[PDB]
């Protein structure tokens, strides 16, 4: 029996995070940590103490875990007998290449911090230059969130992107590949959506969604925004546009990993046997 510690990041409606029950423990999710860190010798310190008597893990750091990536990964550690350790990523961040280093998740597997990263992680060329991705189990276009009635854009061609009007506030995510694409394909685009990008997806939502508006239009995957759309009772919300960059997510793991094949290909098992129906429509919320 395998030991992996694995690293996720929190974002709907592929991880949640709540607080642990009344009894310090989590009826229907994965107990994790939540210790912002980036070193390895200090997760080694507080699993342990987890795990043991006398567990003086400071309570802060627990949180119960769920959703579409953590019910795959209790399939995964069942079907091939594994027990896990789980953390959050100390940045939030996916990652990219900034400083002369990786950041986020990505950083995380490549310092050996993490065995294997599991959330709405994107495949794209850089990250497979060095890390390892399974098979994904999820594909997504990126896409663009703007408001009933508000900004409308053709696509990621749109004029309104590449000459903006004075005060056409547009933003993506960042350290993700979202904007690893815009950086790659259209620099002087990066260079204008810069003072407007955000920590995290659901800020950029919050800055397009809430009142007073902060963003005209946020790029961000489509599966996420799909999401955000699809919960949004006012329905004040549009994804708008052609698709663009579109990407698989997969399972990260550090690069030529022995465990990739075997995690693909009960991926692959999970896909041509409905499983992947089953939690795109319990997450989503079909039906």
């Amino acid at each position: 029996k395998l030991h992996l510690r694995v690293v996720t990041l929190i974002e709907h409606p592929f991880v949640f995070t709540r607080e642990v029950d009344d009894e310090g423990l989590c009826p229907a999710g994965q107990l994790c940590l939540d210790p912002m860190t980036n070193d390895s010798s200090m997760l080694d310190r507080l699993f342990s103490s987890l795990h043991s008597s006398n567990d003086t893990v400071p309570i802060k750091f627990k949180k119960c875990c769920y959703g579409y990536c953590i019910d795959l990964l209790e399939q995964l550690a069942e079907d091939m007998n594994f027990d896990f350790d789980l953390y959050i990523v100390g940045d939030g961040k996916y990652g990219a290449w900034k400083n002369g280093h990786w950041t986020g998740l990505v950083g995380d597997l490549l310092s050996g911090t993490a065995n294997m990263a599991v959330t709405s992680f994107s495949i794209n060329t850089a990250r497979s230059q060095v890390i390892d991705f399974t098979s994904p189990f999820f594909s997504t276009s990126l896409g663009i969130l703007v408001r009933t009635r508000g900004t409308e854009l053709s696509g990621i061609h749109d004029p309104k992107l590449h000459h903006p009007s004075q005060g056409f506030r547009f933003g993506t995510v960042r350290e993700s590949s979202a904007e690893d694409y815009v950086r790659q394909s259209f620099p002087e685009m990066h260079e204008y959506m810069r003072r407007y990008n955000v920590p995290a997806t659901p800020d950029g939502v919050q800055y397009l969604k809430n009142d007073p508006e902060k963003l005209d239009a946020f790029i961000m995957d489509k599966a996420l925004l799909d999401y955000e759309v699809s919960i949004d009772a006012d329905c004040k919300l549009l994804t708008v546009g052609k698709p663009f960059a579109i990407e698989g997510y997969g399972i990260g793991l550090p690069p030529n990993s022995p465990l990739t094949s075997n995690i693909s290909e009960l991926i692959s098992q999970y896909k041509s046997h409905g499983f992947m129906d089953v939690l795109h429509d319990k997450w989503y919320k079909v039906v």
